[PDB]
């Protein structure tokens, strides 16, 4: 099954796309691995039911204690751990989705305009409205704020994930087991039931290791996201213009005339 | 499995589409997470069958009490909780579906007409039927009512969801367990059966947490829907016109001449 | 899984299509929800097997009583309830399928003819066979009968569903449990078997609630279907014609000249 | 799951196609419903194993008696009931498949020839080889026999299904239970085993009801198939010709000139 | 599930294609029905484990005896019965696959050549290289041998299937049960184990019936395959030619000029 | 399920493609049949746990002995048998994959060149660079070595498979059962555990038969692969050329002029 | 199921693509085989629960010890072994993904430029900007570093995998079993529980063998990756140029003029 999942992953700036794809793809992959393993192991929790307890009496304790997790804080995390990772995946995904609707329409029209004007310059020279436009964008700060927000939000989500994972991972090794008391209501007075059942969370060992992998990847991912902020350090015939220029570099692949001019410039 | 579900979500105004997509996509996602977890845990309820009860005698109590939930109000909600979320997803979806059939055909023809007339103005000027038409739409209130209803219905459904979730979430912490009596009919006289079986709802802890996530998202979603109502606060050669204008802004991406004129206007 | 089902629903008159889509889509959705829940709960019925009975002896009673349901009337409905809903879905679907083959071919040719003639009038005026044809259709009652039958059949099926659901829902609350006797044939003389086993239908509580949802939707759907019958109350260069006119209104989206003429008419 | 199956059905003469589609689609649908329910109930048969029998000893009787069904006639039908319905579906399908290869190639070429000749007549008149051809087909009885056979075979299969279902349905109510003896071979001498185990077929109640639905539909379908035989009772510029004429009526949707001429004829 | 399988089947000479499609499709269908039923019944074999045996001790005998089938001949067939049918399906499929690569390339080029030459004759006459070619093919026996082999192989495989099924079916009724001894190795000396366990093959009753259906179909299929051998008994401006002529008849659907000439010939 | 698998198989030289397709498709098919049966039987191994052992104590022995297979040689093969077949499928597949990248690009360009030159000769004659090229290829041995290696590797893999299967098949009949000792570590001193558990491999009987089928097919496949080596024994206006000529024969289907010239040559 | 997986694999330099495809495809295939087998065997671990322990008491030890693996080093590897292979697959995949975004855009534009210039030379000669460009690339070392890094990273990952697998494989044979103590917390004082439970990892035998297969393949893969580093040893009318030349060789298939010139050169 794992190959079926991975083959999908094997068979806007590229760096930013990779960061987003990694930030969201990795936890989803990690979550899937846990469940693929969980379904293979069967149950997430097990309790020492007394030998006198029937299979459902034992099963009752297991399910009861699974719910009792909410009635000691780490225990709560263990039960909802996959959802927290899922939350991070979604939170890391919102910057790209928000970007797709808030910035992509503006950028698409603007780039095509610039590209067409550049080709007109190339064709005319062989045979500056766009420059005045671009110079105006140098005075604008509306689009750069849109980009800063996506990276800023992603960065903050990553920090929260790193801190969260560190707290989780460091405390995980000591919270695998807890004492659950099912003596509630009428059965609080039952003497045939032990005062507490020792229950162990089976997936904690997996989640604990998975958290470390995720922590390391995000730790490596932090400086990559930081590097996107150095925009100015990132072309003859901290301004929005710098952002357009960076996008121009990413779309140079589309500029047919630029390729020709680049060879001429290189020769010269 | 969760990645299989999420990858579908990862791989009319945009803001309104996002609101609708979030309002309906989130609960469906939440419902799926519960079942993905429920199938992994196995059963939704468990009862303290006496140790003398056989596996089906124990199983009988569990299934019996599951049905007995209807014969104390929160208990009823817990059993049908996924359906209530599903109900909200459908109810939040009707405004978009109703909009698709009641408004989209009118708007499609109207926008294309306006776009074509604008291009004719652009072409002719380089070389006002539409203005008289648009001015008439300023006197019309038929289409704006259609939009108001979709947002109004969605907004009301959200409020109901927020109130419902708040009632559910606040009471959830105290209703995880209930005492079920299977002593009905002939077996009401059976002395080998305890007067009541203490049964615990296993998914309540998950649903309770899921409700909080959903509550927070809808709480954040309310002002977003409210913001759509500020239409007037939302372009040389509270009227339906304001709505057409807003749709024109959303479709500026299609206006080729507008892009050119916008650069000229910016330069000027 | 529910998201997988719902996403298909999220990702001839429109009103009639919605009515048909709702009338058939809703019960299918409801049926699917029951089974999705049923598979999660495991079994539809459970019986108090004596503690002396082995797992298959207990299982035998459960399966036996499940069949015994036919040997008190509500009990019969509970077992076949999903099929009854499925029957309604199919019965509500036949009017659309019958319409597709009995009316759609006639209407398609007729509309395209009218549309082409209207465009010829528009083109010629700028530069009445169809009127004489349409006037003849005003004297015809062959096609309107086809439409009346589809709405009439759908309406009748809805009434039957509403009555059926009301009878089912009102009686459901009292028929969750029944006394089953497996003492048949040779085992009628077995003293180790109780005279009757108290068995409870587990899905009745779900079906009972689902019936109420379906009942409410159909109750709201009845007046919508009724509204289609007010055809006459439903455009310079109770007759079949009224039906063609109504279809013309639905296909105005296709009339390019009409859009232009409508703006001119509005201006005038 | 049922919605997944039904959505495929929701999302040569039309009447004959409907008859074939119904005759084959209905039993396949019915078969699928049984298995969808059977998989939800778990087992098709259950036997009163003595309380001294272990789970496999009980399981052995169930499986043994399931096979013993062949060693009283209705019992045999119950086990193979789905296959009998499947047999009917296939048998009802052969007339259409046989028709597709034996008649469709002849009819396709013949219709297109006629259609082209009719258009040539229309074009020439505005500006009789086909008539002599058609008149010859009036003297031919080769193609009508092909059609008669498909309807005849389908009709006969339906009658057999109706008789079969009636015999099955009427006897079903009395054959739900049978006495199975596993005392064969070496274990014929085992005194710890009862002389017979009372076993009950669990799916009989479902199949019995399903047979009634199928019986009613086929009973309604019989006169529809019969109506196809009244070919003669079924268009200025019992012969194969009557069959071609009937096919011409079905393909009038394709005749562009006929539509125009029909309006002129209607006006005249 | 059965509908899912059948819908694929519902939604080179045609007769030969049908024969091949039936010869291979039927057993595959039959095999699928067995497994669809087998998965619903659970296990293929069951043994009378003593009541003192634990669930795995009982399970051990069942699995042991399932393997012991090879250590009385019919028993062997029952275990591998699906594979034998699968073998027949593959063996019946090889003639078509072999035909696809050994004959189809030759025939495709030859037919198109003939068709083009016939059209050239038609066009020229209105305004004999191919005849000399065809006359040469009358002297050739290379291609007819290719066809004879495919039918011959298919025919022989059918006879073997018919004989095999007859032997299987006739003996099946007496070999449902066998006595299995697990007293091997160290446990040959165990006195707590009975000398033999009576085990019954659960699927034999199904396979036995399925074999009869398959036998009847192949029995009807034999004369159909035989009829293909009567090639000579099978068109003005036992030779390979007879085979080309037969293929010409199958491809007359493609000959546009032939259709026109056929009407003229019929009129004349 | 088997039909689902087979339908994919039912619905570079052709002989070599068939050999490769058979050599790889057959074992994959065989492997799938084993697992389809294995999943239907449930477990691959079973051990005589003492009647005093609990279900997990019995289950422990089964799983323990399954691993103990590695701590007598045939036993090892039985556990990994599917992987060995899978290994053969992959090993038989590498020659085709290697061929696809090492030879197919060269051959594609070369054939198209030859085909174009042949058409130029045909067109010019009606109205020798390629001959000098081909004559040079007669002096080259670079491409023939590429072909020889693919057949040689495939042939060797087949021989190894035949020898392996023969060793496996011949020894299989005697190694179905083995004595497993779980008395290791602390439990080596447990007197409640028998010194050895007699365990039987359940799938050996299936694998043993499957090996014979595979052995026979490969035995028939050996001479087919050998026949490919007789290249010289395999067309007016052991050299690489012989290989190109053989490929030309396979691509004659594409040569339009050759078809025409072949008829002329045949007539002459 | 295995055929379903394999058929996907059966139905930038080619050598490098094969290396990457093998390096990543093989472990994914291996991982899938383990899980396909694991799901067929059921559980990954089993412990000698005392015969007095109930099924959940036994199940508790199994699940407990599965988690206890983290509280002797090889034991840790066995639990996470599939993830380690998955880690290698991803790590081997990053060089190709990184290459796709960091090098593929540059190479695509550069090759097409060169190809177009070569065709211009061919056309002009029959009837040196690119040479000066290429000569400049000979002085550049920017792109070769990109390639070196992908091979270097892949190579290092392979070495780590080889060392890791060797350590794992060599130690695997001695770490199949471990002694697990569940006497923690309150149950540390329970005398009814043995001081340690002997637990055996069931999948170790499979993983151990799989590691050897993977080790051998990577061992063979190492020299293949090394061979890519010998770039200089790898065409009239250690420099980046050498890399472009190597890519030119891979894309010669696209050069139509080169093919013609190659034949002329060969003839000359």
């Amino acid at each position: 099954a794992i190959a079926h999942l991975a083959t999908e992953y094997v068979f806007e700036l590229a760096v930013d796309k990779m960061v987003t794809c990694i930030a969201v793809g990795l936890p989803l992959l990690l979550i899937s691995l846990a469940f693929a393993q969980e379904i293979s192991i069967g149950t997430q929790i097990s309790c020492f039911s007394p030998s006198s307890f029937s299979w459902r009496q034992a099963a009752f304790v297991d399910s009861y204690c699974w719910a009792a997790v909410q009635q000691n804080l780490p225990l709560w995390l263990h039960k909802f751990f996959p959802y927290i990772l899922l939350l991070f995946a979604i939170l890391l995904y919102l910057p790209a989705l928000f970007w797709r609707f808030s910035a992509a329409p503006h950028l698409c029209s603007d780039l095509k305009f610039i590209m067409e004007e550049l080709d007109k310059v190339y064709n005319r020279a062989i045979k500056p409205i766009v420059e005045q436009y671009l110079k105006t964008k140098k005075n604008s700060s509306h689009l750069i704020m849109k980009y800063i927000s996506c990276r800023l939000v992603t960065f903050v989500v990553i920090l929260l994930a790193c801190i969260y994972l560190s707290y989780y991972f460091s405390l995980s090794s000591l919270s695998d087991e807890f004492l659950c008391s099912i003596k509630s209501g009428v059965l609080k007075n039952d003497s045939t039931i032990p005062d507490r059942f020792q229950c162990k969370l089976i997936a904690v060992g997996i989640f604990q290791l998975l958290s470390l992998i995720n922590l390391i990847v995000y730790a490596l991912l932090i400086p990559v996201v930081v590097y996107t902020f150095f925009i100015p350090f990132r072309i003859i015939l901290y301004n929005d213009l710098s952002l357009y220029n960076l996008f121009l570099e990413e779309n140079i692949s589309e500029l047919k005339s630029y390729k020709c001019l680049k060879v001429l410039e290189n020769i010269k």
